[PDB]
């Protein structure tokens, strides 16, 4: 109930909100149906259009007009955006040559450059090149300012998850908006697009930019706009707000366009009907810039042109139905579309079992266009598991396809040619970024980046201190003319020990055997140097990783590799080695197949044993540095130390073996040497962060040897591949993965075939940022390079996507 008896006269688009049952006049009261009776009349005027014609010049101020062409409108801050052009012989912003904005050129009373966020829904990255003919304002913006070829959205590539990620720097799993539709069991409540629960505050976590701004005494415009408010009225309001006195004037503003997403759903991404909405976005941009120019603010304001996600070609005839797979289709709830999430329909049903559900959905058709997953087994680069609103079962859907429950849901609930929500590395889902203004760089292209990083930047452009988020502060300083934030290396928490030979072979009772009792100042003093760390300059190219938590561990040196061995987890945390282009792959000699040697540098108490693996019929073992890449028959024995050993399921050994035997060598041939860093990851609560010892849910049977949920590798080389990895002078190039350590290969439908047909594709699916591995391990890589720490932060946020070029 609202007593809408009050007025909006003098209060059109007020910046603060008033609590019920007074009537509101803000740009959102329509969605609440609590506007004052006179809102439309006074605030939403439309008379005479949005443009000054040649006969409106110097008119008598008629208050009924949407905008004004009178003499006093510059003073009132309510002219039409084309006023100066038509009535004063000025030119449009777009028709001017772009001159570099070396310093902010602001009017007195402006204490900082304002920030304007122009967000465009569904605006696919390829539109920047492909529609460039019909978007002249956006093209001037793009090419005079700072831009990226694309910006990666978060998963799911839906509207609300991405808009709220843009505002918070958080993953949807952390901000809580994990889709366009959600169920929260703790609340016992649901979240819809069509409804009024979505307005309730409990859904929305994190600290969005406008709240961060408010709490630090920077004033914000109100970011959201009722759908019925036309885009022209949205621009003029922003401009009016900018005309306000210094003490009332916000420092940050937002504009939202429902286009091109709206038309994109109807006509597909490249529908001939798409040119017009794109024409109309550009005109709105024109309107804004012409408006800023009138205010003399076009060389003072920072403008961000950002999309939320792309748009893919999708039709009704590309739907997969769960009813063609399952028996009890009426005992499941499905959230459908471009992703799927499944739960029990009634919780008082105890004959519901997700494992049977998943099995019924696994490679059951040769053509299958979706893949079932328990959420914790989703790839880690999606960060889509640590929220109670995320269903245990998740279907990842092929681009261009839908999943539904029964055919009756698709025709009675085609009409659409476009959709989004797919895996965020999919090309059709990438969006745009362009930054324009005094604080952004001039004519600069920057590499692609993820939208999680923007919150920090917008905080910088405003002199704000960002709330704790998932961005990597300083990773986007290279977009900026001037920073404000200078990132600093975290301090190492745990210092390593450097253990020597302390123990005799016979002290070890590990139940391991190795036929190694066969073997001179020449090649015996030499191996002393190796165990002390003579060859470390070759295998540890960027400094040891720093341990950022409290723990006890040892650095172990070897001819071929170096490890950070954890006395707590009974295995290395990391193992580092260099494979040059000239390196050769050997095999494991026949006699040394089952060989495991005691490490006389580490006590039997802090060692694994072979007996545990013998007794654990499910579990087996592998090695972090691969025997296959030993540089000599003598060095090969180093590879068989109990301290290079890690638990592995037989099914996973097939993946690992091929990575170590085939792919490392291949990468080294292609990239001119690689440095490899590998290790275990423990994330049993699927929060993307390292488990502590007391959070391990699985041990190798009858032992205190913890089983990793994942294994990672960081593979580094020179960006200039003419230079060998171990003599790289300039920038580095990197690719990484976090492979799930699973006891079956149910994820790979071609796994009964040869490793050469499926393994590499699995790896590509679980591509990772070096930053993802940091959070999951509590380590910090690249401590000692010749590169700037800003450059290294950018390297760490790099994701290698394996998608071909944008456009082709
Ligand atoms: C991506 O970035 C984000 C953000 O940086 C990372 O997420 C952060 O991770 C931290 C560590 O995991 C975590 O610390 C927690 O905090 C717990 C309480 O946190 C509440 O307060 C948060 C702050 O709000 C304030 O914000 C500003 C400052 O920024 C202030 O000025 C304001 O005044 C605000 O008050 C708040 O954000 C958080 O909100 C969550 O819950 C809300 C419901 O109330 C949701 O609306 C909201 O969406 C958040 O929900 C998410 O996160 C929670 C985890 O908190 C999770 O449950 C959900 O799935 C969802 O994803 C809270 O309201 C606090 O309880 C923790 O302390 C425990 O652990 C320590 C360990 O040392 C114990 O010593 C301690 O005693 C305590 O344990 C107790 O409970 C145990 C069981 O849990 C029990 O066994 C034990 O015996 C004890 O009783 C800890 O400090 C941050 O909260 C979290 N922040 C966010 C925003 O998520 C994230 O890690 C990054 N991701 C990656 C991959 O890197
Ligand atoms: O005025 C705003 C947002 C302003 C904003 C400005 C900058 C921002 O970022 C920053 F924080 F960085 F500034 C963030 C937000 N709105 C009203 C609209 C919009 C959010 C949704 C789309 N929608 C669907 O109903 C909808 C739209 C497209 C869809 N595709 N598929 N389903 C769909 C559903 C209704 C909702
Ligand atoms: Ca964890
Ligand atoms: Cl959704
Ligand atoms: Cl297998
Ligand atoms: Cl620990
Ligand atoms: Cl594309």
């Amino acid at each position: 109930w609202t007593a809408t008896s009050g007025s909006c006269k003098g209060r059109c688009f007020e910046l603060q909100e008033v609590g019920p049952p007074d009537c509101r006049c803000d740009n959102l009261c329509k969605s609440y149906s609590s506007c004052c009776h006179d809102f439309d009349e006074l605030c939403l005027k439309t008379a005479r259009g949005w443009e000054c014609t040649k006969d409106r010049c110097g008119e008598v101020r008629n208050e009924e007009n949407a905008c004004h062409c009178s003499e006093d409108c510059l003073s009132r801050g309510d002219c039409c955006t084309n006023y100066q052009v038509v009535c004063k012989g000025e030119s449009h912003w777009v028709d001017d040559d772009c001159e570099e904005i070396k310093v902010p050129e602001c009017p007195a009373g402006f204490v900082r450059p304002p920030l304007i966020i122009f967000s465009v829904d569904g605006f696919r990255a390829s539109y920047m090149k492909k529609g460039s003919k019909v978007m002249p304002n956006i093209e001037k913006l793009r090419s005079c300012g700072t831009h990226a070829p694309y910006m990666r959205p978060v998963y799911p590539t839906k509207t609300f998850p991405n808009l709220y990620t843009l505002a918070t720097g958080l993953y949807p799993e952390s901000h809580g908006i994990v889709g366009n539709s959600m169920y929260d069991p703790v609340f016992d409540a649901s979240f819809h697009l069509r409804g009024r629960e979505k307005f309730n505050h409990r859904w929305w976590g994190g600290q969005p930019l406008w709240i961060t701004a408010t709490k630090q005494g920077v004033r914000a415009g109100t970011f959201f706009w009722s759908v019925s408010i036309p885009h022209e009225r949205r621009i003029l309001t922003i401009l009016q707000w900018l005309s306000l006195p210094d003490n009332e004037r916000p420092s940050v503003y937002a504009f939202y366009s429902e286009q091109p997403d709206f038309s994109g759903h109807k006509y597909g991404p490249f529908g001939p009907e798409m040119t017009n909405p794109l024409r109309e976005i550009d005109k709105t941009v024109g309107q804004l810039m012409d408006g800023l120019k009138q205010l003399r603010l076009h060389r003072c304001v920072n403008v961000i042109f950002v999309g939320d996600h792309g748009m893919e070609d999708v039709t009704c005839d590309r739907t997969e139905f769960l009813s063609n797979y399952l028996t009890n289709v009426d005992d499941i709830t499905l959230v459908p579309g471009t992703l799927g999430r499944i739960r029990a329909k009634s919780i008082n049903n105890s004959k519901y079992d997700p494992k049977t559900i998943i099995a019924a959905l696994t490679c059951k058709k040769p053509d299958q266009h979706f893949k079932p997953y328990m959420k914790q087994h989703l790839p880690k680069r999606l960060h889509y598991a640590n929220n109670r609103r995320i269903e245990d079962i998740h279907l990842l859907v092929d681009r261009r396809w839908h999943v539904a429950r029964k055919p009756l849901d698709v025709y009675k609930k085609c009409f659409f040619q476009g959709d989004h929500g797919f895996d965020n590395k999919v090309n059709s889902m990438q969006t745009v970024f362009v930054g324009y203004g005094p604080t952004f760089k001039y004519r600069t292209k920057v590499p692609p980046f993820e939208n999680i990083e923007l919150y920090n930047v917008m905080c910088d452009l405003l002199g704000l201190k960002p709330a704790p988020n998932n961005g990597t502060h300083g990773s986007l300083n290279h977009l900026l003319r001037t920073n404000t934030f200078r990132p600093t290396m975290p301090d190492e928490v745990s210092r390593p020990n450097y253990p020597g030979i302390m123990y005799l072979q016979s002290e070890f009772d590990l139940g391991c055997t190795c036929d190694d009792k066969v073997e001179n100042k020449l090649e015996e003093l030499n191996k002393r140097l190796h165990t002390k760390g003579s060859t470390k300059e070759r295998h540890l190219l960027y400094g040891r990783p720093a341990v950022l938590y409290r723990t006890s561990y040892d650095i172990l040196y070897h001819t071929d590799f170096e490890s950070g061995y954890s006395e707590i987890f009974l295995m290395p945390l990391w193992t580092s080695y260099t494979i040059s282009k000239q390196a050769e792959v050997s095999s494991i000699p026949e006699h040394l197949t089952n060989c495991v040697r005691p490490d006389v540098r580490v006590s039997p108490g802090f060692s694994q044993n072979c007996l545990a693996y013998k007794n654990d019929k499910q579990m087996s073992y592998g090695f972090l540095f691969p025997p296959y890449l030993s540089s000599s028959p003598e060095a090969k024995y180093d590879a068989f130390l109990v301290t290079n050993m890690v638990p592995m399921y037989p099914a996973f050994k097939r993946v690992w073996a091929y990575f170590q035997r085939v792919l490392v060598k291949k990468y080294a041939s292609e990239r001119n040497g690689v440095n490899v860093i590998s290790g275990p990851i423990f994330d049993y609560n699927y929060d993307g962060l390292r488990d502590t010892e007391d959070e391990i849910k699985q041990y190798v049977e009858g032992s205190s040897i913890p089983v990793p949920t994942h294994y990672y590798s960081i593979i580094t080389s020179c960006l200039d591949f003419t230079q060998p990895a171990d003599k790289c002078d300039g920038p580095l190039s990197v690719s990484s993965f976090i492979l799930p350590h699973r006891p079956d290969n149910d994820e790979s439908c071609n796994s009964s075939e040869d490793e050469s047909k499926w393994v590499e594709e699995l790896m590509k699916m679980h591509t990772a940022r070096v930053r993802d591995i940091e959070h999951l391990t509590g380590l910090d890589f690249y401590r000692k390079t010749s590169r700037s720490y800003s450059e290294i932060l950018t390297l760490k946020t790099y994701l290698h996507t394996y998608e071909s070029e944008i456009g082709g």
